[PDB]
């Protein structure tokens, strides 16, 4: 989806500190999602996706839901 295919773009980007890039970029993603500017579209759409692209688990959820 846009957004998701956004995500998925930019994120490959900086992995072909690059990963440390990638979490602060997921945070502010995410703050931009909540606040409209979530659950489903940050799970379903942003995390799991990432989650095959890519390493700890726990940052990546931690830096969502």
């Amino acid at each position: 989806c846009p957004l998701s295919r956004d995500v998925s773009i930019h994120v490959l980007n900086t992995i072909l500190e690059a990963l440390q890039e990638v979490y602060d970029y997921l945070e502010d993603i995410r703050i931009k999602v909540e606040t409209n500017n979530p659950q489903y579209y940050l799970e379903k759409q942003i995390f799991a996706p990432v989650e095959r692209l890519l390493f700890n688990v726990v940052r990546l959820s931690e830096a969502l839901g």
